[PDB]
């Protein structure tokens, strides 16, 4: 049982309070994540045990000055391809680093030199990382490259320089390069000679110089006069493997068609934060891109403009390959037929994004004559009736999320439209749409009664987001239109279910003959109208949370006691965040047999009757995590044989019954962590027969650190494949020359 | 130093985890409040020391077996006036009470029978409640009212028995009665004889009985066919004081004018949860209340009807003395001016209130044309561009002001929260009265304001609009309202998420008079252009649920100085902005003038404690809820102002030398749930210290001679300032020892 990490050959021995690195890892390992301690040191004799070590990660140590690490620390690990040393506050390039090494990355330090004395002799470099070491307003120095530095890298294959103070492409750069990155450098000029001999680049990254910075999200520093980057005629002319070039922020107005004409093969262009309102209406380059196949021309607005009208090249026609088009923050009232009329006979273009334009008006008419939209983004429009900010590893210009839930997009056109003012649907509001499979009405403030015909142009909604909004549940008939609806999300419609004097008719859900997914998240339901209970032959899951179960289930009220008992297909109920004490025997036993998986957690319960469990033959998973439960059964076995996960997490359980830990044969996880625990008696651990757990977790309980412990330690000594992880967070609260030490680290 | 009550003579002794009558109260408390403990028996023992004993409450014992009481346990208690068994699963009114008891209090017990061995002999009773022994789906008896049990009280004024099964009102009342409260119990009839005695009675509920059951939120049985209450003709006939009648869900659908006849003071008439849309349109009574000042007709709504208009009878004018209308949950789609005519001449009308009628249009100026109106309430509605109920509350409606307090004392107040104003248009408010409280809440309002959507009524002093979705993309909004004097736009997170859109709060600096602005709950972490916060007026600011985190970064100086120019500012709430640590040129940027400053719920493990020399008149510094790990030794010497010191949930483990006995100023700090296991060996008048894992070893005798020699510094919930160790003192508070 390994100590302190816990492996697998992996260690992963991260976020852990370690101090040093620790003696005690396994002698075979080949990985090891030391992110997130507290190492303030590394030398030689850090990892002297480890020669097999292939890969090591130090991010982020000390974890809340600097990791300060010898010449030479690594230099006898033979083996060592990756070496990660993020967020360490280096002031220097560490010297002495092993030949071996294939990847660096030194992200999130204070190097402000970068020296062949540090870098050279690392031959075998195919990515190196030295982004964000110099930016914004940190108290850093510009960055010295030292002349020919990357010269010697000749398989490098990736270098990141980004989010440091450059002023010039560093000359003498390997022909290798498959990937830089160059942005935010403060580079305002491209030369001729500046990527010449890198025939084998596939991206270019030149954001961020000579930046747009009105609204600026950080510290933004403009060229003079706010000019353009200026990226000679013959700046790409040898980069003919080009597929990525990230253009953002470089305050262009005008594109130089001639960057593109020795580029057959560029599939992504960025052209974010720009100014190029002209260009997307005149748009000459977009004649040398036949084969991109996405564009992003997003927030390109003129500040204080907000014209009627999109205008969009008649050459965007050209652009045969295109799939993505991005098209936010141009920032306009009204998109017509017209105005997209270049885009209609793209043949593989299959999403459009316009979210973040303020659009006032869509003729929606317009994306019928599409060859093959499947993806109609129009959220956030007004359509009517550690401690450093920024993810060094991630897209600074735009979220990387997918537009729509892939859950959602699975079942075919997917047309968003959250975040507007559609506060009712009227008659006509979806007229001359095509057929649409997934649709996304989330944050609309849509107050209106639903009534069977809302939806009637658009039948085959199968994935319906409706949630954030204040729908008036009036009408019984409401959403039955939609035969083929699959998956419904209410959440967070309490609006009117708040109200005790308004109706409230959930009937409709009966009606539907495929409806596998109900989310009813976080309405406060605590009344219904005519008819209590929910039904459904399809139902597979229903989320109740957030809602009022201590109210529908109060000692004095009947109505609600088989509310979801004809639910007669179904498998998962989560029942969290209902402020239940307790729930009436009756209630419990009026849930569906069918049930696979219970949840409960995060009320207030004091007693469950797990006798009740006789009667759920089919229940694997039981979640009653966050309650304030002080017992267990002692006979669980009499109760159930299907229960395969028990999750008892922060309750008030201070003693196991007899046999416990192997009392259920099917069960293989058991969660007691942060309980009340002081030890675990033998008599907890008799069995005649053999224990199928293969994960019992027991961090966080106020364990007594004396003899008395002993048989449970050697229960873990003779059963190792019962994993219990976070040995570093099953700590003794006594005595005091054991407080704070793991369970295991005692003689 | 008393224990284990708080006493002040009142000994305050609630949610103790009391598991008796403790033996150690001063013997010369008046009045006892035991509530919520878990004491299960009571005995003619268990008050012995207290003889001066006016008052006891043991409601909800014991908490979470009823509470068992011997037979004269209280009867040696000669001057006990009001004693409080609420909620204590009592099967029996308990036998031998004193008789100098004036007020007994047995609701939410299982009481099903009343006796005159219980009562008969309690002669000088004022006030009697019974309520809520026998109702909805509980399990229970029928209530046995032994006959003239009551008749012997000839001092009572008030009796309650709501929320019981009593099927007939119970004959051989005294007339000494003023309020008789027989909600939901089941009375069907009301019979010539029922009110006979009664001559005094100015109070009557009567409601629940043959109640409206569409669409209940508790079960309810409705009377045969549902028909209406049955109240004889002449059963009010000498009830001649009435001033307050509840007649709320008695599915009434005719009321008898005559029944009013001889009532010409009744002030307060319930009416809720009826049948009476035909009565409000025709409605002859509306003629016999001269005197009534409240009119309740709300929810009398015909379910699945959606009318056009609300059709309000002509004698309506003849209610001159009517201060307020309640007519929620009439349900109808338009207002017109002339609908409301005979309201209009109505001179003391000052609250009217739609609620909830799903009103899609209104003509706004008809209002106007209304005597005195102040508060036009149309909150919920679609305009557009472990007992569940509390046994002393109203049941029908919320009882809560229409209107903030604090908005409504600037003036007429109109309330158009919860509907879908999602903008306003250029004649959105005219032909109003010269509006000076608005409440625009929850509307999602998604619009660009600009200084002129407010122009028909500039004259606004306080405008709620929180709960929409602002786009503060302009310099001038709002600044047509000159007077303005409290914003509230808490809870406009919409836009502000958004890094790629404007956010102007420029338009702050130009009020003259603003007083108070939250920007809670906005999640704001970059703004346009002007990044600082500036006013010469404003004197409140509520920071909470933002980011600062972000926009005091370590890498960005933009925001260092977002507060200083709030010159006039002496109260800042930073809480809940997610802060580590607070850049100390971003703290001694705030405002000079700052009186009072919360940081609470943030994550600080670090202040930086000698800025404090730049806050001359700091007098409250709120830290609460952060993971403070140790405090200055030195802090007398950067405040002479500071009186209070929130220091709750921390991570506090030592106080530092003469950190209490000094300076000086400070008269409140505040301990509790940090980590101190001792104190080591001043106008400090108050001393919190509950909830820390206090050592009781010897080692800590030292502080409780400390206590002993100060009993001037309250240290309050002695009971929870409890030993963690060792072994044998877990769990008892400090003061049991050697
Ligand atoms: C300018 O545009 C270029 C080209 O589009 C863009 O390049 C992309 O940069 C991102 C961010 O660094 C790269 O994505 C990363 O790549 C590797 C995959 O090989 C992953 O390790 C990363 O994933 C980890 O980190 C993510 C964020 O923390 C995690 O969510 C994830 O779970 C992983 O832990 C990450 O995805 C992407 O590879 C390149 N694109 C290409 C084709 O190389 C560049 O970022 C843009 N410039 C700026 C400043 O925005
Ligand atoms: N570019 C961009 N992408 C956005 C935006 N908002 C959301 N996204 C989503 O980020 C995701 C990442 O897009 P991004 O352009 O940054 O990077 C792409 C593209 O650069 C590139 N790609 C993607 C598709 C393709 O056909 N050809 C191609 O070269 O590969 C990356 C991996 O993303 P993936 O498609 O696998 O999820 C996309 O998923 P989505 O189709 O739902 O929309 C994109 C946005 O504003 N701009
Ligand atoms: N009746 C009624 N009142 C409602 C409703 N919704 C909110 N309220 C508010 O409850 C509060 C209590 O009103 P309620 O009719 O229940 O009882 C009044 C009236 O019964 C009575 N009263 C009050 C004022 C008066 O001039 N004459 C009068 O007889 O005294 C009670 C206490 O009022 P308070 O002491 O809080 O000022 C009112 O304050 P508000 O003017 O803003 O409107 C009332 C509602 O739907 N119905
Ligand atoms: C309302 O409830 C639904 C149903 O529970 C929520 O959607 C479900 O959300 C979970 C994420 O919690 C998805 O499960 C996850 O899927 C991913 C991707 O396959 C997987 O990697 C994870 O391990 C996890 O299993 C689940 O697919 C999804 N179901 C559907 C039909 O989309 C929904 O998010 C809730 N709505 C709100 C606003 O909370
Ligand atoms: C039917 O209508 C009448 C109004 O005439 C309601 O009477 C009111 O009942 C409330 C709630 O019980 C009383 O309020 C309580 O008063 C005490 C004593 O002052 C106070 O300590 C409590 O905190 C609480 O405010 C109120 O006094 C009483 N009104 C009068 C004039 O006596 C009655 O509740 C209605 N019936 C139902 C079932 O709602
Ligand atoms: C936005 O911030 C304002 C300013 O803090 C909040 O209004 C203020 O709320 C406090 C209570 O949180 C009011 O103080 C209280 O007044 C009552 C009545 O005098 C008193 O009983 C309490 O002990 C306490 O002093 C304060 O008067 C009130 N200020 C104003 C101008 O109305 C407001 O609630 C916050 N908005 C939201 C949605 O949270
Ligand atoms: C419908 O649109 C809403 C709003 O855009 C989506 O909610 C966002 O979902 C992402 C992905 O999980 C969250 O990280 C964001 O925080 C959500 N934002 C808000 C404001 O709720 C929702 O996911 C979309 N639905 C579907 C089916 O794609
Ligand atoms: C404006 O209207 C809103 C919504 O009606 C009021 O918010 C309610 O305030 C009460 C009193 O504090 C709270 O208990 C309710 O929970 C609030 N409801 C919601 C939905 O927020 C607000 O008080 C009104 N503003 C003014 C100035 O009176
Ligand atoms: O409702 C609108 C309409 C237009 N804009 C414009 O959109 C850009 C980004 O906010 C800015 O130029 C702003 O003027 C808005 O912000 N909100
Ligand atoms: O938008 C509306 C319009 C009317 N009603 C009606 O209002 C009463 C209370 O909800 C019910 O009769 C219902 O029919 C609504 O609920 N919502
Ligand atoms: C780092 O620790 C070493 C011992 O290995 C010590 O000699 C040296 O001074 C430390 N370096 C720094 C920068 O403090
Ligand atoms: C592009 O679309 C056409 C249909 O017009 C199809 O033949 C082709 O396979 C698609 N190409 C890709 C890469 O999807
Ligand atoms: C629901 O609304 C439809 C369409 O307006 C209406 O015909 C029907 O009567 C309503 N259904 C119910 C149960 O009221
Ligand atoms: C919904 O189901 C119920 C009962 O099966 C039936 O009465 C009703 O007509 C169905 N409604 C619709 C609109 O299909
Ligand atoms: C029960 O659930 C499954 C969904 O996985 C579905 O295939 C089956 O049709 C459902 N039963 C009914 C009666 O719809
Ligand atoms: C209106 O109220 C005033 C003062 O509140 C009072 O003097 C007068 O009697 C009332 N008028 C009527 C018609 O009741
Ligand atoms: C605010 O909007 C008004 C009305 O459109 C306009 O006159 C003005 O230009 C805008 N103000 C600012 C400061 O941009
Ligand atoms: C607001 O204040 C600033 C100066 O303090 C001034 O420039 C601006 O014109 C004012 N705005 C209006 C609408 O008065
Ligand atoms: C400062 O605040 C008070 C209100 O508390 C006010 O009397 C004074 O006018 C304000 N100062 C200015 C310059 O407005
Ligand atoms: C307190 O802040 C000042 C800077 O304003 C500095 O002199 C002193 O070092 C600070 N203390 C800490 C602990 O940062």
């Amino acid at each position: 049982r390994s100590y302190p990490c816990d492996e697998k050959v992996i260690a992963e021995c991260s976020n852990r309070r370690l101090q040093e690195v620790p003696q005690t890892v396994g002698k075979y390992v080949t990985e090891l994540d030391l992110s997130d301690n507290f190492i303030t040191h590394i030398t030689n004799e850090s990892f002297q045990g480890l020669q097999n070590l292939t890969k090591i990660n130090l991010n982020h140590n000390p974890n809340v000055n600097g990791l300060n690490i010898t010449d030479g620390a690594f230099l006898n690990l033979k083996n060592l391809r990756e070496l990660l040393l993020e967020d360490n506050q280096l002031p220097q390039i560490p010297s002495g680093l092993p030949e071996s090494l294939t990847e660096l990355s030194l992200i999130q330090n204070n190097i402000y030199n970068i020296t062949k004395e540090g870098i050279s002799r690392l031959i075998n470099l195919k990515n190196l990382y030295l982004a964000w070491n110099c930016y914004f307003n940190k108290v850093c120095e510009k960055t010295n490259i030292e002349d020919g530095v990357f010269e010697t890298l000749t398989n490098l294959e990736l270098l990141s320089l980004s989010f440091n103070s450059l002023s010039h492409v560093p000359p003498k750069l390997p022909s290798s390069l498959r990937k830089l990155f160059l942005s935010n450098t403060q580079i305002k000029y491209i030369s001729e000679e500046d990527f010449k001999g890198l025939i084998n680049l596939t991206l270019l990254d030149l954001s961020g110089n000579c930046p747009r910075c009105f609204n600026a999200p950080f510290p933004c520093v403009p060229c003079d006069g706010g000019a353009s980057i200026n990226i000679d005629r013959f700046a790409f002319q040898n980069l003919t493997q080009l597929r990525y070039l990230n253009l953002s922020s470089t305050s262009l107005r005008k594109i130089n068609a001639a960057w593109f004409k020795n580029m057959p093969h560029l599939k992504v262009l960025d052209l974010e934060f720009n100014y190029l309102v002209g260009e997307i209406a005149s748009g000459a380059f977009l004649t040398m891109l036949p084969r991109l196949e996405i564009l992003d021309l997003s927030f390109n607005y003129i500040k204080g403009s907000y014209p009627q009208h999109i205008n969009i090249s008649r050459n965007f026609s050209k652009l045969l390959s295109l799939r993505a088009l991005h098209l936010r923050g141009y920032v306009f009232q009204e998109l017509r037929e017209d105005d997209f009329q270049p885009l209609m006979q793209l043949p593989n273009l299959s999403t459009i994004n316009l979210g973040i334009n303020f659009i006032k008006q869509i003729d929606f008419k317009l994306f019928q004559n599409f060859s093959n939209l499947e993806i109609i983004y129009l959220s956030e429009n007004r359509i009517s009736p550690t401690d450093f900010e920024f993810d060094p590893h991630s897209n600074f210009y735009h979220f990387t999320r997918p537009l729509i839930k892939p859950q959602c997009a699975a079942y075919g056109k997917a047309l968003d439209l959250s975040l507007n003012s559609i506060f009712f649907i009227g008659p006509n509001q979806f007229e001359n749409l095509p057929d649409i499979a997934c649709l996304n009405l989330s944050a609309n403030s849509n107050a209106q009664v639903l009534s069977g015909t809302e939806f009637s142009a658009i039948p085959h909604v199968k994935y319906l987001d409706l949630t954030n909004n204040r729908l008036d549940f009036d009408n019984a008939s409401a959403l039955t239109e939609l035969s083929d609806l699959e998956v419904l999300d209410l959440s967070y419609n309490s609006h009117y279910f708040r109200i005790a004097g308004v109706t409230h008719h959930l009937e409709f859900i009966q009606n539907f003959t495929n409806l596998k997914v109900l989310n009813l998240s976080h309405n406060n339901i605590y009344t219904l109208t005519d008819k209590y209970n929910l039904e459904s032959k399809s139902l597979v899951e229903l989320v109740f949370s957030g809602n009022r179960l201590d109210i529908l289930w109060n000692d004095d009220d009947n109505r609600y006691i088989s509310i979801f008992k004809g639910l007669k297909n179904l498998t998962r109920l989560d029942l969290s965040l209902n402020r239940l004490k307790h729930i009436p025997n009756e209630a419990f036993l009026n849930l569906p047999a069918s049930l696979t998986e219970l949840h409960i957690n995060d009320n207030m319960l004091k007693f469950f009757n797990w006798t009740l469990l006789q009667q759920f033959p089919r229940l694997e998973l039981l979640d009653l995590r966050g309650n304030k439960l002080l017992f267990l059964t002692d006979s669980l076995s009499d109760f159930t044989s299907s229960l395969r996960t028990l999750l008892l997490s922060h309750n008030r359980i201070s003693h196991l019954p007899s046999g416990f830990l192997s009392e259920v044969s099917s069960l293989k996880h058991l969660d007691l962590s942060s309980n009340l625990l002081k030890t675990i008696n033998k008599s907890a651990l008799e069995t005649k027969t053999t224990t199928k757990l293969s994960m019992l977790e027991l961090h966080g309980n106020p364990f007594e650190c004396t003899c008395d412990i002993g048989d449970f330690r050697r229960w873990m000594d003779e059963h190792l494949n019962v994993k219990i992880p976070r040995l570093v967070d099953v700590i003794c609260a006594s005595p005091g020359d054991q407080r704070g030490k793991s369970i295991v680290s005692l003689e």
